[PDB]
């Protein structure tokens, strides 16, 4: 089952935080591929992720963010004192998040959102884990179907549309180096996340990439080799020791 992972290679440090109802394997291909380019990373992995979907449920937002700050503040205990943050999709605002609550060299976001209908990507991404959760299970689809009409919203889901509507409203404090990255296809949330972000941070070191034949979790798909290279591209730009 997926755990947080942490590959010591270098000096240079990213920090690796994976998605909604996602999981650390999500994010492992890219830290291999890191790892072979001489770049230590970790990636922790959010309460109530990779579990039965009412573990979502009873944590919250807080408590993930968070989860990504234990994670930079385990790689400078480590001794990594420099490191980028790289967040797939709601990892990418933490990653905005995190800059703005700790020293970093750099910033990807990957498929993050940021403006739009937050609470339709919100209930979509939480149903469907759901779903496929019950599917795996087992179940029948009329016991899901059951299952699924007992859903009940908690706090959680309030929380996490307020927690991105007040990074949005902070995106405008970002200010270190940038890569946004989105794909074309992703069905969870809206690409013109990747504009908004782009245009809104102050970051003067700024990039952006599109890539045609990718959904949300880009960094599994079909293209990520090409994502991994053009992460490694913009990290090889930056202002390292
Ligand atoms: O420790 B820190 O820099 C934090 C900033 C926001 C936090 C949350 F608990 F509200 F999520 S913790
Ligand atoms: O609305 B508030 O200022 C928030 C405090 C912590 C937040 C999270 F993004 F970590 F969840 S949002
Ligand atoms: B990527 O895994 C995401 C799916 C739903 C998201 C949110 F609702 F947070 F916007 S992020
Ligand atoms: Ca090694
Ligand atoms: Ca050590
Ligand atoms: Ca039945
Ligand atoms: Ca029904
Ligand atoms: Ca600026």
């Amino acid at each position: 089952l997926p755990k947080p992972f942490f590959f010591e290679e270098g000096k240079r440090a990213v920090l690796l935080l994976h998605g909604f109802t996602g999981n650390s394997s999500d994010v492992r291909q890219l830290g291999r591929f890191l790892q072979k380019k001489g770049y230590t990373s970790y990636a922790p992995q959010y309460e109530g992720h990779a579990a039965p979907p009412d573990e979502i449920l009873k944590s919250s937002p807080f408590v993930w963010f968070k989860d990504a700050l234990d994670g930079y503040d385990y790689l400078v205990e480590q001794g990594y004192d420099e490191i980028v943050v790289a967040g797939l999709s709601l990892g990418g605002d933490f990653a905005l998040k995190l800059s703005l609550n700790r020293d970093v060299k750099g910033i990807v976001t990957m498929c993050a959102p940021m403006g739009g209908k937050t609470e339709g990507a919100i209930y979509e991404g939480f149903l469907e884990y759901a779903r496929n959760f019950k599917k795996y299970e087992g179940k029948d689809q009329e016991t899901i179907d059951n299952e699924m009409d007992h859903f009940k919203p908690t706090e959680t889901l309030k929380e996490l549309s307020e927690a991105l509507d007040t990074i949005k409203e902070q995106v405008d404090e970002v200010l270190d180096p940038i890569l946004v990255i989105q794909a074309e296809n992703d069905n969870m949330i809206d690409p013109q996340s990747a504009n908004y972000i782009y245009d809104h941070v102050d970051s003067d070191d700024k990039n952006i990439k599109w890539y045609s034949e990718s959904g949300h979790v880009i960094t599994i798909d079909k293209e990520k080799e090409q994502v991994f290279e053009d992460i490694y591209q913009f990290l090889e730009s930056l202002d390292w020791s």
